């Protein structure tokens, strides 16, 4: 099978099967497929000029226009931009920045920073069906916000660069942390003296309802970094935008191609009203609509989701917050009888993910979520018969 | 002072001023800029498909193409590529392959990559002007690279994954190893079942004259890497080339858009005879004219180079082989003349470097000489005047 097109949420294949993507390329086709105008946009930069030397001490026009777009919809006090390639570029960059924030304080012990499983250290993800215990969601928001507090103790505070997290993890499955988290986070990155970054990767550019996920859960970060999201992945890019703090302790970069891209993107999100739909229209009623289809299959607990990202975890027994064993196994089970029915909904252990072009439309909403039940029925049928329900 | 064209080897600004571009962007433009063609080859594939869904078994038509295109100009045995977004990707990658080829081979112990000078360890430069006391070069280059061996010993060779180093090392001042380096560092690295790597970030794709600086030493690596020189900076791109031991050892990518763009690339250096033009044309007149035109003067020592990649040193005395004192001082003076004259040649250290586009004319390589012989004059009258000769 090779596919020959896209449009919208949909792909096309040479057999002519339509199929839905409900994860949007690598999570990041936000304004979703079929762009011409963004075709034109990078032939007319590459045309005029898709170089700037450093030599001149000027910053090439199409990376200027993108920064100061940009500055419109970021939080107020991150107006030092620094372009990368991708996501992991701006993960790279991103730890030299902090790094060197600290030496630069004249701290330059403060070196390790701190992220979570699923000059490093780690600390537990705040998955309340797994770890929750008899807590209450939040509760447990406090306790796993704590296991921060803990990791820090541990190395020493003096030691302790940032604490770096996605504000709901995305390539973990989605886990939407308690409503007590994040601000326990920021105590506690405050409290030791910690910088405090979000990794916007996934929840960038509209996917909460809100521009950035860290604004949805009311968290202000010094820095956070972005990857392709940033252009709906037409082409490769990324950024770490740096507030107020770390700039005034800390021009050139961007490819000017891809900032074309890039800003033709910004702007559709905004000037077309995509992300405010989100948060206004299409967020409430995927959400709503996602916790109808779901929540009643024997086998599937923990329905959640924010904005245009959801999920929910296949489980043994919900009464009991049992896991199957193997986590994974069930989990590949399910995403294959997606995918035989066109349907792209892919699977994090025994998660199920989704997170479709934001400009899905309500009946594209519905018309996923009917294919995604049928899956449902027919897995719920295939464990009673294999024996596994 | 903002630029506003390119074309060829030079660059404009808004005043009308012609820059010769000495150094090719980022020692990468090797085809020269103005390549409007390269604009076509961006809008169609972005028009017609820029992603490509792991969903499908099978692989971006634009990606299957530039690989078989690639697969016809590197050494026997490269047949699997894996496609990233830039230089500092493809060397994140190299790292968890090797450490992943040691691992599948029952060796997990061996993590440590060695690499030189200007889970790491570093070796000294082979960088006989500064090193080489009373050895001649090729004596110098068998002592330099048994660094390597010395190295490999101080660790431990089976906590060793790999030796990574550039053919000719760019950055560091075009530092041009001796002939009996390359076979000793090889020699080396199979004595002690070490991988051998070569970073071909400026090397690759013409810059010796073959198509990758390794081919010219004569040595054959594991792996190599290749940062943006694959699109000539048109769009950002980058590759890991496996050798057949570490592709097999393993199975015990890319961007479509940007990689339409650079099998347009690779497409035109080597249907244009770009490539082989180095070889045989302008890479020994290149070579031939720098050497006439920086040998004569006080304090320019150690004229050297290959292909369309040139550089000497500034120096205080080229009879006892002495070096300014605050390396990096006189260079930049010396930079600061060229670029005042509107010649983009870069200084590192007291080193200055030359990488101008590979289809630069023989006319152009006199005219872009004859504005620097100038500035050398000036240079040394500068000396003179400041009581530094
Ligand atoms: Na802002
Ligand atoms: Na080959």
């Amino acid at each position: 099978r090779v596919m020959t097109r896209g449009e919208g949420v949909y792909l096309w294949d040479s057999e002519g099967n339509k199929i839905i993507d409900g994860m949007a390329g690598l999570w990041c086709v936000n304004v979703g497929y079929g762009r011409k105008d963004f075709a034109e946009a990078a032939r007319r930069q590459m045309e005029e000029l898709p170089f700037y030397n450093t030599f001149f001490k000027t910053t090439h026009p199409a990376v200027v226009e993108l920064s100061s777009l940009l500055a419109e919809v970021t939080p107020a006090g991150f107006d030092r931009v620094f372009y990368t390639n991708s996501g992991s570029e701006s993960v790279d960059t991103m730890i030299r920045m902090v790094r060197r924030y600290w030496d630069v304080q004249g701290k330059p012990e403060k070196k390790t920073l701190i992220g979570r499983w699923n000059g490093m250290a780690h600390i537990e993800q705040p998955w309340w069906y797994k770890h929750g215990k008899d807590m209450t969601p939040d509760e447990f928001g406090v306790v796993a916000a704590r296991w921060l507090e803990e990791k820090i103790l541990e190395i020493g505070a003096d030691k302790v660069a940032a604490f770096v997290g996605e504000p709901i993890q995305g390539a973990g499955g989605v886990i939407v942390p308690p409503a007590t988290y994040w601000p326990e986070i920021e105590r506690i990155c405050r409290k030791y003296d910690v910088l405090l970054v979000a990794d916007e990767v996934i929840c960038g550019f509209g996917r909460t309802g809100e521009w950035f996920g860290h604004q949805h859960f009311g968290f202000q970060p010094d820095l956070f970094t972005a990857a392709k999201g940033l252009s709906s992945g037409y082409l490769p890019i990324g950024a770490v935008f740096v507030g107020k703090r770390v700039a005034e302790g800390l021009t050139y970069s961007g490819h000017p191609v891809c900032a074309a891209v890039a800003h033709a993107n910004v702007a559709a999100l905004r000037d077309e009203g995509i992300v405010q739909r989100v948060k206004d229209d299409i967020g409430p009623y995927m959400q709503k609509r996602w916790r109808e289809t779901f929540s009643r299959f024997e086998h599937v607990d923990d329905v959640r989701g924010v904005g245009m990202v959801q999920a929910f975890t296949l489980v043994k027994n919900k009464a009991k917050r049992e896991l199957f064993p193997d986590f994974g196994e069930i989990g590949t089970l399910c995403r294959d009888i997606f995918f035989r029915n066109n349907l792209i909904m892919r699977a994090c252990g025994d998660h199920i993910v989704s997170a479709p072009p934001l400009v899905m439309t309500r009946a594209e909403v519905d018309e996923m979520l009917a294919v995604a039940e049928r899956c449902l029925e027919e897995f719920e049928q295939t464990l009673k018969a294999r024996g596994l329900a």
